[PDB]
């Protein structure tokens, strides 16, 4: 369209996307090679599995060099489409963008395509078809969040009786809503000052207020209040008892844990009656949640080698066990449901979460999501897909940036730590201010303030 900006490109000079494509992608692929080598160390050095692994390693090496060499992105072969169940969308994109190469291609398509090429290598090898080359990293990162994991578990156990009372009914509930929304937002970047308040009394205290203010000072667009209004009004409605909340997930580990905590909080307080979680169907963007990552999380909570909370009788051990158990209970009763869909791992932006997307599940998902009271989109990549990853002016109205999602009947909330060039909905002058501030310690990269992960946005749309 004449006034819709183009998408960020791997050749947009001076952008974080350009840096990502030229510098970060080769590192991620080399890391995968190294993690495959690491896994190899734990198995026999011959046989179909070991040999298949050596071959994947060699292909990953060549793939990394392809990115460095900036070669044209090739279509998936018919064999690859069949054996690895690749969506047909990629090849249609490539037909419409002839001879695009790593050196000059849309950042969004190419990043998604990168993980697809990696996954095809695994799916071809029978002994590796379900192996997650990012699992070692996912697990190591979550392992290192022990202190925060325990603090939140302690908090859940402490709050449980009070949440029940609240469900039986509020201004204290609003404070907790902000906390759980913000912890979900920041994920493993959450400061301990927020987490160390593990009782209602500590959360309401001066200390709690200061922690929330510190967090909120970095949330430059903050529509938390709008989501609060939606759920409280739904809870107060004399008619219709079902309150459905959806999570379009981002990272595994602590972020997924914080999302589960937010869901548990909503369920126990009456702000939700059912939460549905939407995961990726292949290893993706390194850390992104797959269905199996939820099972692994629950197992981790109970694993006293992984989370060494001490003898089973510590407050710490009991709280971890309690939460794992709660997760199993919620899944069995259907209060929490996990789903995966190939749509989330295609190149399609979320302007395709619309009835007009009739080929790759977009219309199917849109129709179902219309039924949600609140669809929460987690993290940066989801925000990129909501906005088309386009070069919008940074003051662009949120409703404009999200295209048909402004008017097609989905009520949405983006919780985005800012980690990419795309940025919209800012107040006049704010970009210049933050850019000047960030320019001090990052000469020539002031505009990268919204790529640093230090700031965040919380953006709401009614879908009407
Ligand atoms: O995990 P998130 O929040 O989706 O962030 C993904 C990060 O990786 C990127 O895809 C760049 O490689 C950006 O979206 C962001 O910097
Ligand atoms: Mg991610």
């Amino acid at each position: 369209h004449m006034t819709i900006p183009g998408r960020f490109m791997t050749i947009d000079k001076g952008t974080f996307g350009e840096y990502t494509a030229s510098t970060r992608w080769p590192i991620i692929i080399q890391n995968a090679i190294d993690d495959l080598s690491k896994h190899q160390e734990t198995e026999k050095s011959n046989g179909t599995k070991f040999e298949q692994g050596e071959v994947i390693k060699k292909e990953l090496k060549e793939f990394r060099q392809e990115i460095i060499d900036r070669v044209p992105l090739r279509p998936f072969t018919e064999e690859e489409i069949k054996i690895a169940n690749v969506p047909l969308s990629f090849n249609e994109y490539l037909k419409k963008h002839p001879e695009v190469n790593w050196g000059a291609v849309e950042w969004l398509f190419s990043e998604v395509y990168l993980y697809r090429r990696v996954n095809v290598l695994f799916q071809r090898q029978c002994e590796w078809a379900k192996f997650d080359i990012f699992n070692r990293l996912k697990q190591s990162t979550f392992e290192s969040s022990f202190y925060g994991v325990v603090e939140l578990a302690l908090r859940y156990e402490n709050l449980l009786p009070q949440l029940r009372e609240m469900k039986q009914n509020d201004d204290i509930l609003k404070v907790l809503f902000k906390e759980f929304i913000e912890i979900s937002l920041w994920g493993n970047a959450t400061d301990l000052s927020l987490l160390t308040n593990a009782t209602l009394e500590d959360i309401k205290s001066i200390q709690g207020a200061k922690a929330r203010a510190a967090s909120e000072s970095k949330i430059v667009v903050n529509d938390t209040e709008k989501a609060w209004e939606v759920l409280t009004k739904a809870r107060a409605d004399a008619n219709s008892r079902e309150i459905r909340v959806d999570f379009v997930l981002d990272n595994s580990g602590f972020e997924l844990y914080a999302d589960l905590m937010l869901a548990a909080f909503l369920l126990q307080s009456g702000l939700a009656t059912k939460c549905i979680f939407h995961a990726k169907d292949i290893p993706y963007m390194v850390s992104d949640v797959m269905l199996k990552d939820f099972d692994i999380l629950v197992h981790d909570l109970r694993d006293r080698e992984f989370f060494p909370s001490g003898e089973p009788s510590t407050k710490e051990s009991r709280a971890l066990d309690l939460f794992a158990g709660e997760m199993e209970k919620f899944v069995s009763s259907g209060k929490i449901e996990f789903r995966e869909d190939s749509f989330w791992t295609t190149e399609l932006d979320y302007w395709n979460l619309d009835a007009n997307e009739t080929k790759y599940h977009g219309s199917i998902l849109h129709k179902d999501l219309q039924k949600s009271n609140l669809v929460i989109f987690k993290g940066d990549l989801n925000y990129r897909k909501l906005t088309g990853d386009r070069k919008w002016p940074r003051t662009t109205k949120w409703e404009t940036a999200i295209g048909p999602l402004a008017t097609n009947g989905i009520t949405s909330l983006s919780l985005r730590t800012c980690k990419a060039d795309v940025q919209v909905a800012l107040p006049e002058g704010l970009d210049a201010k933050l850019s000047q501030e960030w320019e001090k310690e990052n000469p020539g990269r002031g505009s990268w303030w919204c790529c640093s992960g230090k700031w965040a946005v919380i953006c709401f749309c009614s879908g009407i």
